[PDB]
């Protein structure tokens, strides 16, 4: 795991125009958000997730990282511009493909929540959970 | 660290023509080898490291990962073709840049050894140590 940790920490995540380090994730719940500019149900969900994040990410101590299924860089940028959170850089498609496989992401939009420190999965149903609990009263929607 | 571990594990390392996963690193000493096709002292050291690896990587339980300072992809491939070990993919320049910063790699060839499981640094002087101990009798050349 140690080597993997160093390689992971060597990845710079996008933060809008900037790129950032990973310490900022310490002690938070972190979500990977699998979505694409071209996906119609994503287009309906992303605005709700944006609103939920702006309102609750501080108080509920979470971060979101876009894991984009856009393969065109201009579409990737147009879409990420609408988001207030972080992204795996467009160039790191390999990483998105691997995470997609890891979490059995068979459709989008999908939101996978995990403990930043342990790496343990917290929730795989947060896309559907959030639509039913827009206030986040049952956040982080733990599986089972 | 958990998020970083998942991102690291999502990176596929090059293994010659193939790309491989990271479990294969379990319980080994792992070295990052910082070098470039264009570097004259690298050209003199790489053949010795190749010979040392072929002879000892199994019995001394270690792996090597190229962290290339080549910025041209054809030169990167020509050079890596001479190596029997693994590489960070050419496309993952960002990662090489970060690891270079992390381990204060100010010149090449440089060999940085670490425990694969803990991630802890074992040796930062292995380039010079190996030339003086070609049999690896003092492997892994622990610092201080
Ligand atoms: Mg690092
Ligand atoms: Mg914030
Ligand atoms: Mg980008
Ligand atoms: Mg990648
Ligand atoms: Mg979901
Ligand atoms: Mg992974
Ligand atoms: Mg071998
Ligand atoms: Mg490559
Ligand atoms: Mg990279
Ligand atoms: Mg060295």
């Amino acid at each position: 795991s140690g080597v993997a940790k160093h390689l992971g920490e060597a990845l710079k995540l996008r933060k809008q125009a900037d790129t950032a380090d990973m310490d900022s994730l310490s002690g938070k719940t972190v979500f990977f958000y699998f979505s694409a500019s071209w996906c119609p149900p994503c287009r309906g969900f992303t605005p709700q997730l944006v609103e939920f994040y702006e309102k609750h990410h501080d108080s509920k101590n979470f971060e979101i990282i876009l894991a984009s299924w856009d393969e065109e860089e201009d579409d990737f940028n147009a879409y990420y511009a609408k988001m207030p959170w972080l992204s795996i850089p467009f160039a790191n498609r390999n990483i998105v493909e691997a995470l997609t496989k890891k979490y059995s992401v068979e459709s989008i939009p999908t939101l996978i929540g995990l403990n930043a420190d342990t790496g343990d999965t917290v929730t795989t149903r947060a896309r559907h959970a959030l639509t039913q609990d827009p206030m986040g009263e049952q956040f982080p929607w733990r599986d089972e």
